[PDB]
RNA sequence: AAAAAAA
């Protein structure tokens, strides 16, 4: 008997279930929960915590993008102090219907904090105190199944490897292939790294891409399409980044696929208080501090776990603002996979700008010979043009299934 | 006895009935005297809900703006049938107090009012990539059909498509859009066709009104930017409402670049101006307007094909174009150099294109276009068109052209 | 003022 489970079940099964026990769907669930409480049986609910300024908080739900919801569960301050709860903590426990003069479900006892024992949460090392590090463990994207879509993943490993705690960017003009390459990444993460906690944050992007993502990726998808205002974009992004930090505090390897980070940066610039100083492109002088901390949240932890963030960025949009945003995030991140519109217009995919792509400290994510082979490959591709580089590399890789066999051919 | 029907009938046909009983005043007198008899009087229009809670049924004669013949709608009626701005309402009215009032509604969006309450709101409809295609080729062998045939090869269009006709001035965008309307009415009469002309030429609406088989809402450049916005808002809301009734709506906008400028001049100064003179918050609403087009899984769809300006010498139009390109999923570019050589359509094949075009084409058609894509790419834009025009001119239809390959 | 524009 769980709240969110009743919200997920179809109306047909809810009406039937209600008739057996003896109005809008929310009323069906509410009436069914009340009747189940009268029997004396226990009721359960869950959601991600958001502590208000007064000291108390609520358990936002994913069906509301972790925003204010009618079925939010009240969490008393005493409960927060007992287990040292903070914004982002996923909470599950027994709940009760609202009494006379109340408007929300109350939390009786917390059973699980971040998919773990509540006693383990009180004693922990905060995310702000975790010792950062460069990416150590390699997150190889290559399927190896010889798939035609795997070509993108294979070229990515050779151009810009990705590790746990990476802080990368898929930079390219509109219609270059950022989203689908991000989707290709999501597929390889679910297959090669089912141990990682996968999250897909969609900010100010196409609505049909939201449903396309949630029915394609094997993970959680939090979205806020361009039908939504900038105020919603920020708040939604804040909840997702904090939930990730909480899981990292439990030594979890979280991966956030953001699209787009340029849109998110514009949103912050829309809600930022005017400072009387504007940068080139119409960017507020204090607007990029928040997005820089959001992107900079991604990091590798020595104590355990990591936070990875692969976000897409826009360039050559005709607006100098997007040039400033991209360059500011490049001085913040440590990995960039560029995609060329010139290559994409020739229908050559993946339209990857090999020379401009790359990853920082890639020697910590590759073997000694793997790095030496990648080093030689770049020296050969560099003199080539953007289009010729991809047509050359794709034709060579298509001959073999894996990059390891491709390397064996080079000798 | 209908209100907007009396407004359509000539004054001569009006005076005939007016004298037997005993232009705006004589209509108001006929409706009033008819009400004295106890007989039913009728009226209609598109609803616009104000801030207080009540609304008015705007007339298509005033471009859905405020009108003396607008019908009053009480808040109880809006709540009764869960009406929202954009709903087409018809029913009995009453003589006024300086405004007619709706007695009871007979049809809500051309359907029983009770059925319009159990519907899902447009914001809750599940979006999707276009799966049903709107083949533009007529295959009649006409010279105008060439335009639609090249379009089917360069950038396919489907239900819920969100595309643009990008080109410099005098490249052939409007005449392209007119060719669109002709194919929409001839190939897909089932679709609700609308043509929204914003800040454009006055002779192009009169030419459109007679050319296209549908509705034409206009707002020439003789009108302020504030009017352009309000007119567009009304049209896009009416489209959303029809999509809520599972209708395949198609809006041919011209121009959306003019619409984006209108918003840019209306939006309050934010203290931040993007490159080209575009306010930092000026393009939000235009994005939601153009981004209204989408394919619905529950049924119906909204397709928007708008023209866009480039190479205007103004960086502003370059920012708007790139912004809409990152919002839509289809573009059909037109070259000024091809148009100056009298080569029509002046389509820039390599620049044009449609996203997820595999969901709109058969596997054979996709491969044919893929090969033809690689062959045309090395050619110059002028040499590309003159090459494709000749090959397509040899045949009446694209299917037989695919057979030559 | 900055942004924009200009360069
Ligand atoms: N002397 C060097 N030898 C090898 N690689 C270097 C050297 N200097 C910089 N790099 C490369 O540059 C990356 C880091 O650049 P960084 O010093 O952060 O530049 P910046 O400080 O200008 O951002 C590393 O991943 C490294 O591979
Ligand atoms: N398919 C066509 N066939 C012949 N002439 C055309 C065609 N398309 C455009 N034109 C020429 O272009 C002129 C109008 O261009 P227009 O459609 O207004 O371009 P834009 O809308 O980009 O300003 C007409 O005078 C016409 O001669
Ligand atoms: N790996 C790929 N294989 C084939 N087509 C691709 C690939 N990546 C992108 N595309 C093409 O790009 C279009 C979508 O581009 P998108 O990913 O939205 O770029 P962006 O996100 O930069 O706007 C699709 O229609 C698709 O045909
Ligand atoms: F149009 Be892409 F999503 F930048
Ligand atoms: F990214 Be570098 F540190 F400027
Ligand atoms: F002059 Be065109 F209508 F852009
Ligand atoms: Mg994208
Ligand atoms: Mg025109």
């Amino acid at each position: 008997m769980n709240l969110t489970e009743l919200k997920n079940t179809p109306v047909s099964e809810l009406i039937t279930l209600g008739e057996n026990m003896g109005m809008r769907k929310q009323d069906i669930i509410f009436a069914i929960l009340k009747q189940h409480a009268k029997s004396g049986e226990d009721i359960f609910g869950d959601g991600v915590l958001e502590i208000l300024q007064d000291g108390f908080g609520f358990l936002r739900s994913a069906d509301s993008s972790y925003l204010a919801g009618p079925d939010d569960i009240y969490v008393s301050p005493s409960q927060i102090r007992r287990f040292n709860l903070r914004t982002g903590d996923t909470i599950s426990g027994k709940i009760r219907p609202p009494k006379e003069g109340e408007r929300y479900f109350a939390l009786l006892k917390v059973n699980e904090v971040n998919f773990d024992k509540p006693e383990n949460a009180r004693n922990k090392i905060l995310f702000e105190n975790l010792t950062p590090l460069h990416a150590n463990s390699r997150l190889r994207m290559e399927r190896g199944n010889g798939s035609t879509e795997d070509l993108t993943a294979r070229v990515l490993d050779l151009a810009s490897p990705i590790g746990r705690g990476q802080r990368g960017l898929i930079v390219a003009p509109p219609k270059a292939g950022k989203t689908m390459l991000l989707q290709n990444i999501a597929q390889s993460i679910a297959y090669n790294h089912p141990d990682c906690v996968l999250m897909v944050l969609l900010i100010d992007e196409r609505p049909e891409e939201v449903t396309e993502m949630q029915r394609l990726v094997k993970g959680e998808v939090v979205a806020s399409t361009f039908d939504e205002p900038a105020s919603r974009h920020v708040q939604v992004a804040e909840m997702v980044i904090e939930k990730a930090k909480r899981l990292v505090e439990h030594k979890k390897d979280v991966i956030i696929l953001l699209d787009s980070i340029t849109r998110l940066a514009r949103a912050y610039n829309t809600v930022v208080p005017a400072s009387g100083k504007v940068l080139t492109g119409g960017v507020d002088a204090n607007a990029l501090h928040r997005p820089k901390r959001f992107f900079g949240a991604a990091r590798n932890v020595e104590e355990g776990g990591s936070l990875t963030i692969i976000a897409t960025a826009l360039i050559d949009t005709g607006s100098k603002m997007d040039e400033v945003i991209y360059e500011e995030f490049k001085g913040t991140g440590n990995m960039e996979l560029h995609l060329s519109r010139k290559i994409a217009e020739k229908r050559v995919f993946p339209a990857i700008d090999y020379n401009r792509s790359g990853t920082r400290k890639e020697e910590l994510l590759t073997t000694q010979e793997e790095l030496q082979k990648m080093w030689i490959l770049r020296k050969i591709i560099h003199p080539m043009g953007e289009i010729d580089a991809m047509e050359f590399l794709i034709n060579k890789l298509a001959m073999t299934k894996t990059n390891d066999d491709f390397f064996e051919m080079m000798k």
